[PDB]
């Protein structure tokens, strides 16, 4: 024979997005998501070229434009820790 059963349990779902937010002049990291203040200045990485905090930028590498290596961006310097780079220019 056939011994079926129903009854499944769902839960309702709709999140709301509302929260004042903003970002033209590099207000927050664009990593860890911190509030800029005095201490924690700002590191232009030379790679990317993107605004990040002393904390997203406490790591240098010898890139194939520079000489010596500059501080770079954790963004950076895992990738190119974990890519493939033979020649590529
Ligand atoms: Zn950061
Ligand atoms: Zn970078």
């Amino acid at each position: 024979g056939s011994s079926g059963s129903s009854g499944i349990k769902e839960v309702n779902q709709a999140l709301k997005g509302h929260a004042w937010l903003k970002d033209d002049e590099a207000t927050h990291c664009r990593q860890c998501e911190k509030e800029f203040s005095i201490s924690r200045r700002k590191h232009h990485c030379r790679n990317c070229g993107h605004i990040f905090c002393n904390t997203c930028s406490s790591n240098e590498l010898a890139l194939p434009s520079y000489p010596k290596p500059v501080r770079v961006c954790d963004s950076c310097h895992t990738l190119l820790l974990q890519r493939c780079s033979s020649t590529a220019s």
